[PDB]
RNA sequence: GGGAAUCCCUUCUGCAGCACCGUUUUAGAGCUAGAAAUAGCAAGUUAAAAUAAGGCUAGUCCGUUAUCAACUUGAAAAAGUG
DNA sequence: CAATACCTGGAGCTGCAGAAGGTGTTCC
DNA sequence: CCAGGTATTG
């Protein structure tokens, strides 16, 4: 018996089904386990795995490195503690005592309830004179007493568990920065250089203007209003403009060809600058320098809003600024109040449940929540003006703890820290030789290519060790190998060759690596004058000349200069045709240039002798990242160059790493000519060959020594395999589940191979990226479009407005303005049309005002309009709002636009599948079904594998009208399942040349008609110019049949009609977070769970909903009344995942805990979620949690109301006969409508039991029957979420809601009859629950 | 058909370092008229500690991803069963 | 019990490797 | 968003 096998792969769904000769699906009697009356059962051979999504690693990781800073956090307050041990058991012995105990209630409390002093009258005294923390900590950085060494602590203590930010290398003293005098200094080098045009900065307060709460283009407004004849676009302006973190264009200020476009915080700026001088020169170096100190003072005037020269604490001098300002702002708007609307005071001061101050303070209001309700009552009242500007600024009534204090870096903290410890390092000598060890206790952080420390036990660790011993934040360098940890960092995570495995890659910007490209580009050009016969190779001088004339001394190579500066100049050429390179050499020496730059000695870099020390440098680069090691790796080469130069190589640095080693580069060595890769590149006679033709050829021992190096390690196994893949989880899961069907599928055939497996892939917060896109993008390009249209992040879902955005608020095809409020009558137009190109995405779409606009609708917008429009593309374009697809498609026409073999490209990439992945899946299974070879040793595919993409089954599904609906039940992921197998064994059938594009293993117009008319075969009349076609298709050559029009047709159709269906949904055990993570407040409830083991919930508060791993069947007895006699029971236990480990690790004591005796170990049954149950009338159920029940039956509705629903619906044309025809149709069969409601309402009596929706139902239905037939289709269409599969939703017909009707008892079960289901569902063991108690 | 190096993007997986909130219990003596419920007023901004229960391997480590119908032997691994 | 309504931790910043989609070149 | 936990109300 011959068969074959359809599978259709999803993040959600794997449908499967089996197919004969005549595409026809088996029907086999199947055994039933058990100990029930039936035996066995039938069951036809299609149907679809259900399953929950497969996650990604990453809320796992976050969660991790966030117990590991919390665990780091704990352990510097410990440091701390330990270093005050000994004198505050001196001063007080239990201070750190009461700290520990803080949380505990007085009841549990083993000392005084008062933390700080354990007496209430010095607490109270200790508040009165420091309200907040900060209080405490600017006295103790300015007074010159002896302090209470509690008080210390308690300030280093706030200091170092609340650090800061590490944004900014090296060190920053506030003293230092201050606007006013940076602004004078730029003023100083500006007018320096410009002595002719000077500017008049006197009586312009640069500290209000520049420190101000605004935006930074206003602040830069006001600056440039204070100063006359300068204009904000000017040269002084764009120098503010940077200091402000704008991104100004340096090109207008100094006629450059080369945008200068320079902002401050873009990581390339160093480079950005640097090119910028080599334009300008280095005069302007001091002035550049200048703008960024002052860029520097106004990005701390941010945070500190204090004059430094009162205090050495100015952080904390702007907390009680915050503070203070609180207090008198708040009395004032109490006695406001009180005077104009007091009746409104209670709901302000007294109700935490309104937004009010109450909620403010005491309740769950944010400062956001409480502007918003008080901003009205302000407005209304009068006296509110000053604190409406504080309003407006986000400075009004602020608390000292808020969200903004990200800003703050650790140095600050720091700053105030060394000032304590300096003050009472006098009276305290223990301070004085722990003043450094606290300081590196609040500074030091373990780098990131150092990663956990662990010790032999963390999976995520890599960090070797100088010395076995425990490891501080003092003795870091020394315990800790930084130089063998960091290069581990990098080296576990890099590949190696794969040509020599035991090879090391080349890093991407080594000299040798870059010498290897440019070569082996260089290697296969061409060129052709007048007096040659045919276009020649470059000879080896030829390519030396070039390399040292203009690869040595141009950063690119054009292919003018090519023409020009060396065919011109060297060989006397005045016209010259090149091939193999188009514009300009895509390879280039950007390393020497770089290191030229650097030392300035290209006879250094010419030399051979130092090409060694020369990749070392560079691999120092690239392999790290810290400047200290840099330094220290460089150090060996101090003697080559200045200090100057060894600053300036310390600071450049490389990321990323080629593909080949250097040991293939110019390693290995041919045996006869004993040369080089990158020697043959360099000169190889006249064959000139590549890299591909040197390991390749037979007469080189290079391919040898190819294989020869190959080893190959360890198997992976199905699964390892599986997730080594570069793919979504979740598709990967998809994966391996498709091909445990199929092993599953063989064993059922009776391990006979099938014939074929046809493979089908479906395809493939978000608006914060989108914010940030338009953002960036807007501000790159200096547009106010933002300041003039507000918009939040959700908003920018609607494709129109964010095509808006994107595209500034233009049209894309007419350079002109769009609006906002019309935007519905505009158009979203595909760049290439989407009949050759199926892209909806961003990147082929464009917001115009009318298509018609973009000229013929047959190809890529007109030549006229990329004349028009490609500098505002451009401009887009590096503004990153459009990507470089989107600019090269929308400039295509000016390159000839599409040619006819791109659109037979495009309907080819339509119908055959090129994605890597869905080529592993069918690698995989073409490895695990063919395993012989024949004489030849090579492979016997007795099994093919094809892939189909879904537009051919998506085009025969509506060519042929076998519809799907995907709400009316799931069975359309097995249906594309058994039509993918059709099709694909019957087109390879009628076509076997096709094979090599669809089967796994190894003139334009032309295959363009012939891709698009692939699939005609299957037709009767092409109408293509109407053609027609025989009843009986067969195969020219076997002249074997592919396909009866009379009897296949209805094969399929009956197929399709079938109800029983083996739709399974994965039993899964739950894992993941305990519980919800809210901390929730103190109540009588046993719901809730200690978050400590000694935290009673009931006094401390605690979790509750816990997420249950899997539910257990227990039959046992339960003490009863107060008497506690034993009375039997059955019932659902739910072991949480938190109780799992415990549960498994003895089940019997851990039930007998739970209240349960005598339970009777055998009949324990592990029910994981959606495990399924069958009662009467063959109602199912599916366990959604010990308590909760899911949906567990499948409306079956038939074929004919199927189609119908589709073609009334208006679901998704073809011909306008063809459309009469459906609609005559659907008019014709309206009496459905009405039957197809009755098929549900039996359905939903029999099974879902919802009576109070139903019967809503049949009113909604009832009520809108004269509505129009398309929209009561519609609606029906949502009816079917009652009697969907699954967990119960709300729907909505028309404008009526529906409520779930939630399943929330579980006893029924207790006493059904459970199924388990292998993966294909076709096997069973069903279990007689009322045999058990 | 498959594959490779290179220019230019773009997206997606994996990992490590760090902050800022939030929340929870406690501490910041509420006062006065009431027997009392309650009324009138005062006040509020800060901190400690925990942030998956916890684990042994005791590290400044690990604890939320992947994997899982049933049954037989198996300690587990696995293999086998219609 | 069953209807019903409400609830869910936010999601900054720094550094790194990789595969893979899209154009284009040279090749096995 | 989803959908299972929770208290409330009855
Ligand atoms: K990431
Ligand atoms: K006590
Ligand atoms: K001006
Ligand atoms: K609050
Ligand atoms: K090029
Ligand atoms: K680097
Ligand atoms: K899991
Ligand atoms: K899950
Ligand atoms: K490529
Ligand atoms: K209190
Ligand atoms: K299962
Ligand atoms: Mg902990
Ligand atoms: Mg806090």
């Amino acid at each position: 018996k011959k068969y074959s096998i359809g599978l259709a792969i999803g993040t959600n769904s794997v449908g499967w089904a089996v197919i004969t000769d005549e595409y026809k699906v088996p029907s086999k009697k199947f055994k039933v386990l058990g100990n029930t009356d039936r035996h066995s059962i039938k069951k036809n051979l299609i149907g679809a795995l259900l399953f929950d999504s497969g996650e990604t690693a990453e809320a796992t990781r976050l969660k991790r490195t966030a117990r590991r800073r919390y665990t780091r956090r704990k352990n510097r307050i410990c440091y701390l503690q330990e270093i005050f041990s000994n004198e505050m058991a001196k001063v007080d012995d239990s201070f750190f005592h009461r700290l520990e105990e803080s949380f505990l209630v007085e009841e549990d409390k083993k000392h005084e309830r008062h933390p700080i002093f354990g007496n209430i009258v010095d607490e109270v005294a200790y508040h009165e004179k420091y309200p907040t923390i900060y209080h405490l900590r600017k006295k103790l950085v300015d007074s010159t007493d002896k302090a209470d060494l509690r008080l210390i602590y308690l300030a280093l203590a706030h200091m170092i568990k609340f650090r800061g930010h590490f944004l900014i290398e090296g060190d920053l003293n506030p003293d230092n920065s201050d606007v006013d005098k940076l602004f004078i200094q730029l003023v100083q080098t500006y007018n320096q250089l410009f002595e002719e045009n000077p500017i008049n900065a006197s009586g312009v307060d640069a500290k209000a203007i520049l420190s101000a709460r605004l935006s930074k283009s206003r602040r830069l407004e006001n600056l440039i209003a204070q100063l006359p004849g300068e204009k904000k676009n000017g040269l002084f302006g764009n120098l503010i403009a940077l200091s402000l973190g704008l991104t100004p264009n340096f090109k207008s200020n100094f006629d450059l060809a080369e945008d200068a476009k320079l902002q401050l915080s873009k990581d390339t700026y160093d480079d950005d600058l640097d090119n910028l001088l080599a334009q300008i020169g280095d005069q302007y170096a001091d002035l550049f320098l200048a703008a960024k100190n002052l860029s520097d003072a106004i990005l701390l005037s941010d945070i500190l809003r204090v004059n430094t020269e009162i205090t050495k604490a100015p952080l904390s001098a702007s907390m009680i600024k915050r503070y203070d300002e609180h207090h008198q702002d708040l009395t004032l708007l109490k006695a406001l109040v009180r005077q104009q609307l007091p009746e409104k005071y209670k709901e302000i001061f007294f109700d935490q449940s309104k937004n009010g101050y109450a909620g403010y303070i005491d309740g769950g209001a944010s400062q956001e929540e409480f502007y918003k309700f008080i901003k009205p009552i302000l407005e209304k009242m009068d006296g509110t003006e000053e604190l409406l500007v504080k309003l407006n600024r986000e400075d009004l009534l602020r608390k000292q703890r808020t969200f903004d204090n990200g800003s703050i870096p650790h140095q600050i903290h720091l700053g105030e820290l060394h000032a304590i410890l300096r003050r009472q390092e006098d009276f305290y000598p223990f301070l004085k030789d722990n003043r450094e060890k606290i300081e590196k206790i609040l500074t030091f952080r373990i780098p990131y290519y150092v990663g956990p420390l662990a010790r032999g036990n963390s999976r995520f660790a890599w960090m070797t060790r100088k010395s076995e011993e425990t490891i501080t934040p003092w003795n870091f360098e020394e315990v800790v190998d930084k130089g063998a940890s960091a290069q581990s960092f990098i080296e576990r995570m890099t590949n190696f060759d794969k040509n020599l495995p035991n090879e090391k890659v080349l890093p991407k910007h080594s000299l040798l690596y870059e010498y290897f490209t440019v070569y082996n580009e260089l290697t296969k050009v061409k060129y052709v004058t007048e007096g040659m016969r045919k276009p020649a190779f470059l000879s080896g001088e030829q390519k030396k000349a070039i390399v040292d004339l203009l690869f040595k001394t141009n950063r690119k190579v054009t292919v003018k200069q090519l023409k020009e500066d060396y065919f011109k100049k060297i060989e006397c050429f005045d016209s010259v045709e090149i091939s193999g390179v188009e514009d300009r050499f895509n390879a280039s020496l950007g390393t020497y240039h770089d290191l030229l730059k650097i030392i300035k000695d290209k006879d250094f870099l010419d030399n051979e002798e130092n090409e060694d020390i020369l990749e070392d440098i560079v691999l120092t680069l690239t392999l790290f990242e810290d400047r200290e090691m840099i330094e220290e790796r460089l150090k060996t080469y101090a003697h080559l160059f200045d200090d100057k130069v060894m600053k300036q190589l310390k600071r450049r640095r490389y990321t990323g790493w080629g593909r080949l080693s250097r040991k293939l580069i110019n390693g290995i060595r041919d045996k006869q000519s004993g040369k080089t890769i990158l020697d043959f590149l360099k000169s190889d006679g006249f064959a000139n060959r590549n890299f591909m033709q040197l390991i390749h050829d037979d007469s080189l021992t290079f391919k040898e020594d190819i294989q020869k190096a190959q080893v190959s390690g360890q198997g992976d196994s199905l699964h390892e395999h599986i997730a080594n893949l570069a793919g979504s989880p979740a598709i990967k899961k998809g994966i391996l589940q498709t091909v445990k069907v199929v092993d599953e599928l063989v064993k059922v055939m009776g391990r006979h191979k099938p014939e074929n497996i046809v493979i089908e892939m479906a395809r493939e917060k978000n608006s914060r990226e989108r914010m940030k896109r338009i953002e960036e993008g807007i501000k790159e390009l200096g547009s106010q479009i933002l300041k003039e249209h507000p918009v939040e992040n959700t908003q920018l879902q609607n494709e129109k407005l964010y095509l808006y955005y994107l595209q500034n608020g233009r049209d894309m095809y007419v350079d002109q303005e769009l609006d906002i409020n019309r935007l519905s009558d505009y158009d979203v137009d595909a760049i290439v049309p989407q009949s050759f190109l199926k892209d909806d995405s961003i990147d082929n779409k464009v917001l115009t005002r009318s298509d018609k606009n973009r000229g013929k609708s047959d190809n890529v917008p007109s030549e006229e309009v990329v004349k028009k429009m490609k500098n505002y593309w451009r401009q887009l374009l590096n503004a990153k709002l459009i990507t470089q697809r989107k600019f090269d498609n929308l400039t295509k026409a000016e390159r000839g636009g599409l040619s006819e073999l791109d659109k037979a490209g495009f309907i080819k990439r339509q119908l055959v599948e090129t994605r890597q992945i869905t080529k592993h899946v069918a690698q995989i299974l073409d490895s695990r079904m063919n395993t012989k070879y024949d004489e030849n040793d090579k492979l016997i595919r007795e099994v093919k594998v094809i892939t189909l993409k879904s537009k051919l089954v998506s085009d025969f599904r509506k060519d042929f009208q076998f519809y799907k609906v995907r709400e009316i039940n799931n069975y359309h992921h097995a249906h594309d399942a058994y039509l993918n197998a059709v099709v694909g064994t019957a087109l390879i059938k009628k076509y076997p040349k096709l094979e090599s594009e669809f089967v796994y293993g190894d003139k334009a117009t032309a295959k363009y008609f012939f891709y698009s008319n692939i699939m005609n075969f299957f037709k009767t009349e092409i109408t293509l110019e109407i053609r027609k076609r025989p009843l009986i298709e067969t195969n020219g050559e076997t002249g074997e049949i592919v396909w009866d029009k009379g009897r296949d047709f209805a094969t399929v159709r009956k197929v399709l009609s079938m109800p029983q269906v083996n739709i399974v949904k994965k039993t899964e055990v739950q894992t993941g977070g305990f519980s919800k993570e809210s901390i929730l407040p103190k109540r009588n409830s046993d719901k809730l769970i200690a978050r400590k083991k000694d935290w009673d919930p009931k006094k401390y508060g605690g979790f509750d909903s816990p997420t249950v791993a899997y539910s257990v069947l227990v039959v046992a007895k339960v003490e009863k009344g107060k008497s506690k006699k034993l009375k039997s029971v059955k019932e659902l236990l739910g072991i949480t995942i938190m109780e799992r480990s415990s549960f498994e690790k003895n089940p019997i004591d851990f039930l007998e805990a739970k209240g349960y005796k005598e339970v009777k170990k055998d009949l324990i049954i592990k029910l994981p979620k959606y495990s399924l149950f069958e009662l009467e009338n063959g109602r199912k159920r599916m366990l959604a949690s010990a308590g909760e029940l899911q949906k567990g039956n499948e409306l079956a509705l038939p074929s004919k109301y199927v189609n119908f629903l589709y073609l009334a619906s208006h679901y998704e044309k073809g011909s306008p006969e063809d459309n009469e025809q459906k609609q005559l149709f659907v008019e014709q069969h309206k009496h459905y409508l009405d039957e197809i409601i009755e098929q549900i309402s039996e359905f939903s009596k029999r099974v879902i039991l919802a009576d109070a929706n139903l019967d809503k139902v049949l009113s909604a239905y009832n009520k809108h029957r004269d509505k129009p037939i398309r929209e009561q289709a519609e609606n029906i269409i949502h009816l079917f979420t009652l009697t969907n599969l699954g967990a119960p939703a709300a729907f909505k017909y028309f404008d009526t809601t529906i409520d779930r009707k939630r399943y929330t008892s579980t006893k029924e079960v207790l006493d059904a009859t459970l199924i388990h289901q292998s993966i294909t569902g076709l096997y069973e063991t069903r279990i007689d629950l009322s045999q058990l108690g």
